[PDB]
């Protein structure tokens, strides 16, 4: 029974706010906080009162406590449908748990044995594909989009499963499912208690890939070290398995997850290594590779690849591809000075933090060379118990492509700045039509 | 199981691309046209993925298919309370198709006696009252639309009736029923499972309406070649009438049809005719109509006037009053190289396909003498087993008005160049408050 | 049956037309009324028409039908949680007469014993806490703001009751409600149908409230003429009291009615006077206050201050903090030379009435001075059976802070010219930002 954050009184368009965030979500959110003097602050959506965390040094409030206290369950309804009831945040609490936690095995640094020679192999057979040329050009959005889907699917399935559905297909799946969500349905749970027609389709696209898979298990139990057969073998506390629906589901989220984000990072990442004003950091890139052979292989761009890490890091800080952390608040909290009651939404956003100017002095400059001037300020991955479990190969991923693409290709951007950002997406990245880029195959 | 159209990745704000829809649909599309790199394509809308099939070289695909495969029913749910439960759309598929021909039957050349002669009445009485100096202001649009309907109930509706129900009372019925409507509920299908209160008010005005109706057989049944006559003599294959139930709803569609459609084409031929540097097409129509008596007859207006069909064809061409034909996917169908899953909303428009600069050179252009490089590019009325049934009606009509109207005034229009056309409205015309024009009465 | 009024057409955009009228809702009706050339007119929201009473001549149509005919109930469903069932609006149209009268017979000029010395008081200890130095820059309305609220609880509340609610908590529970609503939703009844989590939380924070008023009641009639005291006396018809439930419920909306308008017009009238160009009417002000003593009573305020009357009056009618009045036709009515009918909803507009060019000459300048050209076209606080209940009230409030404030203190404002209105909010008011005004500490 303390002190409430400062409200912005409530505006009449429906959901008005959100037209505000989807042209720009920075501005909108430096006025609340400069017009009530306070980091911490709430406005009012669809009449659902959100309490944004925007002062960096309050992140441990947002990101410590745990899901029976600040629950992503209730925000995250628009996803039920495309990855399953009893899956991931439609599980109950301990089985979610669980379950976020064997996809999280899954994707250790101690199971990526393969990998980076399987994503040379695909970015190999892709660049040759598609930039057979001298030289040409390219829509470089799109190409990486290709790549992390291609690169993917080698890394996490196997020959049998990739022969029955290859990425071209897994990636529309992925477009279908993305295209029947209605976003702004966080701040509608009323909408969602109601018969949508689309969910009941992409109900059946995914009992179609489930099927496959269950095909796929069969036939290996006949004649598992890929994803679905590391899945499979998962025990619960109680000594029971998966089933083949909550892993169907796992297998889609983990997809999902990756298609729009890793894209999106490789993009930025290349724009500004490309862009003249950075030819030296572009240098620093080239001698840090050059520095290698040819074949490369795990220890080489994970332990000796600091400085492409940085590039990429820095990208992300930037842009970072997800502008906000929510919660549900199923018991208050205090922040600061406040509390923060029941039933509001409790919101983080890395766009925010990454561009407060004692953490990030000119957060408009792109310099790999930079450090944080408040611990934990950086959360493009966000942190604590939460803290993104597919970190480490999308970093491996990238790193990976940027290393084999800026070896043998040198790119030019066929404009003057360096793309501007679409934030009226889901995933936030550079704007499409900017992303012209003409490559020149090296001597 | 094939490739899926390229998919524009879903935005945040809640139907916000009808906004951009209603502000300019044309730069809209076209965006998606070549950010995407396909003529065939797909925009996701509050959750619902709607395909637009905007390559002319692949209308075919689009108008060919049956009602049981691409179905307008569930598009037009938004209408079933002004028509009424169990008519037109609302009616299952075979009653449909009946109810449909039955009124097209009434709308066919060969139904044509009197109407011209009633109409250049109406329209010279119409003239006389509101046109009684020798020079004049007065809005174009408004007027064009009070003669529509006017013009409309003298052919349609016998002496008796419009008695009974006069063409001022008929058109607010109309008003208020087209105000009672949301648009956008097309990609809302959930809204319309909901009581409305406005529902129930408009099938009380319709029920006073259907009233009035079967006041008026029952007298003629005392003492039949009219609209309601005509079709409550029809028969279905089973050997059954119409209930009056559904005539009723038949005239309500047939009227709110035609009010703004006729209207708008009018309004655009007359606005492009009195223009200065369109003179020359303006000579070529005085000719083509100094060419008749004064009392016209059918064979004058629909045989003897290819240049007056030309004007209002190509004022058709430049602003389709219909921006966008939709239809419901009931099984999935081929277009071009790709497919188009069940459930999608499937879509073309009469906009984008006019505005194509290989069917259209310099579509801006208003030029009556020009010709489609694409054959079925124009697509004002549709085309295949949905093409308007008030096609011929609809031209007659106009055709008649023009031919009237410009024999008896010359007609300056107060602003320098054309109105712009205002994107907002459910059908599209010219800016209400720049369509002021002078009349002269001539020598 | 007679005539409806013009139509303005349906447009596409999900209720669109509210994001025009929060941009510039005066420019909007005003193109309403050019456009259709009438003063009565209607426009469809949600499929919800909207009639608007436009003509200052008119407004005895609006203003004089009883609650069964012309009903507030419907259009204010959307505080039925804040206030409670049963209660005001919620509650039959009898038992609703009779609560807003016992809530009027609280505020009567014959209740106002102790009122403005109270008043002062709390202005002084609030000018002494944060206004301590000789010079300082503060945010008028944040401060106004802060003031109404303290003024009205010294006011309506005893000592017991503040002390175990102060103004602040107070201030608080508003704030969190109004942030639950959905203002928009007046033209979305469908909505107010279905369960909103943010309706339970709601009435949980109205129960808390409920419990300290009765643990106060207990203590009281242990050891009655505050507004609690005052409502627990009160007897309807039958001769039967209120509920506490209903006392609890009189008692939010009193305050809520109060916090933002009251503030709104004490921000204007102090924003006006202390501007240059209108320092003329600043020393008129001072000659007035001048003229009295320190401690001032009810005498003094409202029968000895005309002039400041004046410039209060003359704020609200520049910038009406409510825009528009709104009612529900249950039965239709004339209104001019057309009826209205039964389902519309039916508006008035002070924004519209006091910037009618015949009613106020150069709407735009504010003027002390000046006089209504029409009869009745000042509506700030209404007018017949519906006018507000708290004027006298939201009057003596304002007018001693003014007295108090302007006594002690100079005020300058920090940019060239009075602040926009905001039109964005539910209750319209100046923007924030723009209210940044340096105190000055008299000799
Ligand atoms: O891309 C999104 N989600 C998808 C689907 C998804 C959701 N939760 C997951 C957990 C695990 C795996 C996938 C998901 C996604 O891929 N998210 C994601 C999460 C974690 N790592 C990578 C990607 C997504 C992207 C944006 C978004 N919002 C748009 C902006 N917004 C917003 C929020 C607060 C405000 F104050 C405001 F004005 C707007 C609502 C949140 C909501 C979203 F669900
Ligand atoms: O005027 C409209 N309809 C009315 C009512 C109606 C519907 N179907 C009928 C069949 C027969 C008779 C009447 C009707 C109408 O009079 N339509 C019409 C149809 C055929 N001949 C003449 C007039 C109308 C006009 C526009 C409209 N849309 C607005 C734009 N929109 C849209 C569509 C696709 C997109 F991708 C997008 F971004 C927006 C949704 C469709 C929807 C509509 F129903
Ligand atoms: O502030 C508002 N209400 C609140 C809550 C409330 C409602 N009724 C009451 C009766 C007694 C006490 C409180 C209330 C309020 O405090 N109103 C109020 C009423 C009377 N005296 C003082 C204050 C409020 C403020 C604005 C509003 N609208 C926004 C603009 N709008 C609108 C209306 C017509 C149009 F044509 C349009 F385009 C928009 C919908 C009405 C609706 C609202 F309820
Ligand atoms: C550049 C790529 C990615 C970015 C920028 C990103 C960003 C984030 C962020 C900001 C969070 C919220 C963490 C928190 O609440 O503390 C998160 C969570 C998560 N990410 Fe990612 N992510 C990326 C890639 C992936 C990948 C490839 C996966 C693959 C499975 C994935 C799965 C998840 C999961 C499962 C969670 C949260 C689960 C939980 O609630 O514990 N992400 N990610
Ligand atoms: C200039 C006037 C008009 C224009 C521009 C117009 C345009 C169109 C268009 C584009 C279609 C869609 C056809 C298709 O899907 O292939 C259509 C269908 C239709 N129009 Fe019109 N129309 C006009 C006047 C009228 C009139 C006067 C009526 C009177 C009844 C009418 C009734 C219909 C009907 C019933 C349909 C489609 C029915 C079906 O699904 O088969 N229209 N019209
Ligand atoms: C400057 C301050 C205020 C303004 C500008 C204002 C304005 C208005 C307006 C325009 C109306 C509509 C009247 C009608 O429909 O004829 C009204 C009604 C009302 N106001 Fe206020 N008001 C103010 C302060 C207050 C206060 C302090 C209260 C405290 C209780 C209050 C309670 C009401 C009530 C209960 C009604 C209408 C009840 C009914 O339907 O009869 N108002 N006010």
């Amino acid at each position: 029974k303390g002190k409430l954050p400062p409200v912005y009184p409530v505006t009449v368009p429906f959901l008005g706010h959100i037209v505000q965030f989807g042209k720009n979500p920075l501005e909108f959110m430096q006025r609340c906080k400069r017009d009530l003097k306070s980091g911490v602050f709430t406005i009012s959506i669809g009449g659902q009162r959100v309490t944004i965390v925007g002062d960096p040094h309050e992140h441990s409030r947002f990101f410590s406590p745990r899901n029976e206290i600040l629950s992503p369950r209730e925000v995250y309804t628009i996803m039920t449908p495309v990855f399953g009831e009893g899956v991931a945040y439609a599980a109950p609490y301990p089985r979610m748990r669980e379950q976020l936690n064997f996809l999280a095995e899954e994707l250790t640094i101690a199971k990526f044995q393969n990998f980076v020679p399987a994503i040379q192999h695909e970015v190999r057979k892709f660049m040759a594909e598609n930039w057979k040329e001298d030289e040409g050009v390219i829509n470089l959005l799109e190409d990486c989009g290709a790549m992390i889907i291609n690169t993917a699917c080698q890394c996490l399935f196997g020959e049998d499963l990739r022969k029955r559905l290859n990425a071209r297909h897994f990636a529309q799946l992925l477009s279908k499912m993305e295209s029947s969500l209605i976003p702004a349905a966080v701040f509608m749970p009323w909408l969602l208690r109601l018969p949508l027609p689309q969910s009941a389709r992409c109900r059946e696209a995914r009992a179609e890939l489930q099927k496959i898979l269950g095909e796929i298990i069969v036939a290996r139990e006949k004649e598992t070290s890929d994803l679905l057969g590391g899945l499979l073998k998962a025990v619960y506390r109680d000594g029971t398995r998966m089933s083949l629906h909550e892993v169907c589901g796992m297998i889609v989220a983990a997809m999902f997850a990756g298609q729009h984000t890793s894209t999106i990072t490789t993009s930025w990442s290349m724009l500004h290594l490309m862009h003249p004003k950075n030819k030296k950091w572009l240098d620093k890139l080239h001698k840090e590779i050059d520095e290698f052979p040819a074949q490369l292989n795990y220890d080489n761009v994970m332990d000796e690849m600091p400085f492409a890490e940085r590039c990429v890091r820095e990208s992300i800080r930037r842009d970072p591809p997800l502008l906000m952390v929510m919660r549900m608040v199923k018991a208050e909290v205090k922040v600061g000075s406040y509390v923060v009651p029941k039933g509001d939404i409790i919101a983080c956003s890395p766009l925010l933090s990454h561009h407060d100017e004692e953490a990030f002095p000119n957060p408009r400059l792109w310099d790999p060379e930079r450090d944080e001037k408040v611990d934990g300020a950086f959360i493009g991955f966000g942190a604590g118990v939460h803290k993104c479990i597919g970190q480490k190969f999308a970093l491996l991923q990238v790193k990976t492509i940027l290393a084999t693409a800026f070896r043998e290709y040198d790119f030019q951007l066929l404009r003057d700045e360096v793309p501007d950002p679409d934030y009226h997406t889901m995933v936030v990245g550079p704007t499409l039509n900017q992303c012209l880029v003409k490559y020149t195959r090296k001597k």
